[PDB]
C-alpha cells in the first residue's frame, strides 16, 4: 500500500497487522507528518486539550529483579540504594496535592519491605486527599493487588515491556511475558485502570515486534498506555546498545492513539531525554497525560533507569510548575478532574 492508502485504511480503522507493519516500515516525512497530524486530531476529538497531571513519587530504587535494560537492576552495584519513609511518602504526595496534582502515582523498584502493607497504609492516607492514586510497583501476588485495591488504589501501570515471549524472557530473566500478562488481567479483574506499555528499540527487537505490541495493546483495550525509547544504561549488561529511535518511538505513540483513541497516553519523560523538548512533541501526536516529577533532593538524582533524566537537576517542586507552563505554551489546558478514562463506546 501507499502511504496515501495507508492512511486512508487507518481513517477508515482498517486495522490489520499488514497496514499497522506498513505504517511503522515506511519512514517518508510527508506520510509521518500525515500520521502524526491524523493521532493529534483523534487525541483531540476523543480527550479533548485538557492534559493530565500524574505526579510521580518514585520512593524506593531497591529492585530484587535483574531485568537487563534498567540501572536499578539488583546486579548494579554502582548504584546507593534508598527507601523513602512512609511518613516522607505521604507529606511529599501532600505536597504535590497541595501544587494542584489530582493523581498521585507511586513507583517503585520491586522492593520488599513496603509489600503489602505499608503500601496498604500509605495509599489510605493519600486517598484522604481526595485524588487518584496509581501504583507502579511491579509483580506481585494477585493477594497483593487485592489489598492495594481495597487500600484505595485507583490504576496501576504494569507495562508489558515487549509482547515477544522470546525476548521477554531473555530481557527479564526472572520472569515472563506469561507472567506479566496474568498480573496485567488480574488488575483489570479486580477494577484497577490498568496500564500496559512498552519499550522502542530494545536490542533484538524488530517491526513486527512492534506491530505485535501495537495488536496487544488493542486486544486487551487497556486504559493507559506508557511508550518511550530504550536508552543504554552504564551500569547494565546492555550498556553498549543503540539507542531507540525518536521517530519511531513517535509513530508507536501515534498509532496507539490511533488503535485506542480513549486511552491516556503520557508523553513520557524517556522521550524528553532522548531528544531536546520531546516530551512536547509527543504531546501533540497524540499523548495527554504528562508525569511530572516529584521525588525530592537526595533521592531524585539516585533513580535513574535510563542515564540523562531531565529533571535530575531540577528543585524539589519545580516539575509541576513546569509542566504547567508547558501545557500552557502548547495552547492546551490542565485536567480539571482525575483524569480516568472516558470511555467512548463505538462500532
Ligand atoms: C521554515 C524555517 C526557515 C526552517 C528553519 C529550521 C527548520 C526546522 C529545523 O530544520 C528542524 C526540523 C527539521 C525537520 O526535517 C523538519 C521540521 C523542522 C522543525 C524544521 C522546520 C522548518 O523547515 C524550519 C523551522
Ligand atoms: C513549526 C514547524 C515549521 C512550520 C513552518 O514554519 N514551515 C507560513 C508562511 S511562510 O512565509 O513562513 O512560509 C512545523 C513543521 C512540521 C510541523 C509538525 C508536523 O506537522 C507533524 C506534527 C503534526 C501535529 O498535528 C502537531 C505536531 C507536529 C510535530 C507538527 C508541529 C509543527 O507544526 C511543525 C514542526
Ligand atoms: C502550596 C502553597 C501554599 C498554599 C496551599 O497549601 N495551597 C493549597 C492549594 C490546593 N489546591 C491546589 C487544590 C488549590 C486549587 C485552587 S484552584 O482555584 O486552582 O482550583 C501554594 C501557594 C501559591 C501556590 C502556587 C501559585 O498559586 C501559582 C501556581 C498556580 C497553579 O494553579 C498551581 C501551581 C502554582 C505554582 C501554585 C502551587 C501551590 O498551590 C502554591 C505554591
Ligand atoms: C532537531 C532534532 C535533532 C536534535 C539533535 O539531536 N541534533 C530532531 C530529532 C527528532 C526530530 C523530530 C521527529 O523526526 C518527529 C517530527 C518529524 C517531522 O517530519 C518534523 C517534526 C518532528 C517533530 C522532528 C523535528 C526535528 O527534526 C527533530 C526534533
Ligand atoms: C507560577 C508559574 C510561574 C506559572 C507558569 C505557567 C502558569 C500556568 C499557566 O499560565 C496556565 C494556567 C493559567 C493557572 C495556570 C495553570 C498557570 C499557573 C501559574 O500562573 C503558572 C504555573
Ligand atoms: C517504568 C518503565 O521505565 C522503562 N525503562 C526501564 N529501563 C529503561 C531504559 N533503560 N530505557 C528506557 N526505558 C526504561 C520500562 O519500560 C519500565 O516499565
Ligand atoms: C522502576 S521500573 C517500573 C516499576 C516496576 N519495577 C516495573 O518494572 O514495572
Ligand atoms: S524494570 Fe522495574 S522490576 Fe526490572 S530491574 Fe528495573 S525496577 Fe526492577
Ligand atoms: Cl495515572
Ligand atoms: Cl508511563
Ligand atoms: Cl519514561
Amino acid at each position: 500500500m501507499t502511504g496515501r492508502e495507508i492512511l486512508e485504511k487507518l481513517e477508515r480503522r482498517e486495522f490489520t497487522r499488514e497496514v499497522l507493519k506498513e505504517a511503522l516500515s515506511i519512514n517518508d516525512r510527508g506520510f509521518n507528518e500525515a500520521l502524526f497530524k491524523l493521532a493529534d486530531e483523534i487525541r483531540r476529538k476523543y480527550v479533548g486539550d485538557e492534559v493530565h497531571i500524574r505526579a510521580i513519587i518514585e520512593f524506593s530504587n531497591v529492585c530484587r529483579k535483574n531485568c537487563l535494560y534498567c540501572g536499578l537492576r539488583r546486579d548494579n552495584k554502582n548504584l546507593k540504594r534508598y527507601r523513602m519513609t512512609p511518613e516522607e511518602i505521604v507529606e511529599r504526595a501532600r505536597l504535590a496535592v497541595q501544587f494542584g496534582a489530582k493523581t498521585i502515582v507511586l513507583q517503585s523498584g520491586e522492593d520488599p519491605y513496603x509489600m503489602p502493607d505499608v503500601i496498604s497504609d500509605i495509599v489510605k492516607e493519600i486517598k484522604k486527599m481526595g485524588v487518584a492514586v496509581t501504583l507502579s510497583l511491579g509483580e506481585w501476588p494477585r493477594e497483593y493487588y487485592e489489598k492495594w485495591k481495597e487500600a484505595g488504589a485507583d490504576r496501576y501501570l504494569l507495562r508489558h515491556e515487549t509482547a515477544n515471549p522470546v525476548l521477554h524472557r531473555k530481557l527479564r530473566p526472572d520472569t515472563s511475558f506469561e507472567n506479566r500478562l496474568n498480573c496485567l488481567l488480574t488488575l483489570k479483574e479486580l477494577g484497577y485502570e490498568t496500564g500496559a506499555g512498552s519499550m522502542v528499540g530494545l536490542p533484538g527487537q524488530t517491526i513486527d515486534d512492534l506491530v505485535d505490541d501495537l495488536l496487544f495493546l488493542k486486544e486487551h483495550d487497556f486504559d493507559m498506555v506508557g511508550i518511550g525509547p530504550f536508552i543504554p544504561h552504564p551500569d547494565t549488561p546492555l550498556a553498549n546498545e543503540k539507542k531507540g529511535d525518536f521517530t519511531l518511538t513517535l509513530k508507536m505513540v501515534a498509532l496507539t492513539r490511533i488503535l485506542l483513541p480513549d486511552s491516556n497516553i503520557p508523553a513520557t519523560t524517556a522521550m524528553g531525554t532522548i531528544v531536546p523538548g520531546g516530551r512536547e512533541i509527543t504531546l501533540r501526536c497524540g499523548a495527554n497525560v504528562i508525569m511530572p516529577n516529584w521525588t525530592p533532593s537526595p533521592y531524585r538524582q539516585l533513580y535513574q533507569l535510563y542515564p540523562g533524566k531531565i529533571c535530575v537537576f531540577e528543585k524539589d517542586t519545580a516539575c509541576i510548575p513546569c509542566v504547567m507552563k508547558m501545557i500552557e505554551l502548547l495552547g492546551r489546558k490542565p485536567g480539571r478532574d482525575w483524569g480516568g478514562r472516558k470511555r467512548v463506546f463505538e462500532t
